[PDB]
């Protein structure tokens, strides 16, 4: 098996990641924000972008953001959702955590979430985090509230990757 750094390669020479910002590098024990994630999924996912749309009312959500398409996208196809409902805000900026990276990758790959999940999620999240621990997209120790290392995504979105390439249909 290949070791975090060349499942990070691999995944930047398919434009599937890119480094951490302001730079090439893999920055495995950085952090990285909602807006960044949505990409990561459009490019795993071979979803469309989506130009001239806005979903959400944060400051600065408009046509000079570049992560505008993106987050689109994965709105479109039901992978995320704003932070707060109610607001409509997105927070673009602010940092993916593991159990909002495990209900993506979940519903992505149309894994069922665990019914009576038991664990250090946030309640809206357990199931979703359980069947992801289940799948093996991120260890039992990650701690679900906490904001996702790039290791970690990288780890996530290889096993992703792999999952969905079992099928035929894999773009
Ligand atoms: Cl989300």
């Amino acid at each position: 098996a290949k070791t975090t750094q060349e499942k990070f390669d691999a995944l930047k020479e398919a434009g599937v990641f890119s480094g951490y910002p302001g730079t090439t590098d893999a920055k495995l024990g950085q952090d990285m924000t909602r807006a960044e994630f949505a990409k990561v999924l459009v490019k795993l996912f071979g979803l469309k972008e989506i130009h001239g749309q806005y979903s959400y009312k944060d400051k600065n959500y408009d046509a000079k953001n570049w992560a505008a398409p993106f987050i689109e996208a994965v709105t479109a196809e039901g992978l995320m959702q704003a932070k707060d409902l109610t607001k409509k805000i997105f927070d673009f900026n602010g940092k993916i955590t593991v159990e909002e990276a495990s209900k993506t990758l979940v519903t992505a790959l149309k894994l069922e979430p665990v019914k009576d999940a038991q664990n250090k999620a946030t309640d809206w999240a357990k199931g979703y985090f359980e069947a992801a621990v289940n799948a093996g997209l991120f260890s039992k120790d990650a701690n679900p509230k906490a904001n996702a290392t790039r290791a970690q995504l990288v780890e996530a979105a290889f096993a992703a990757d792999e999952m969905s390439k079992g099928s035929g249909s894999h773009h």
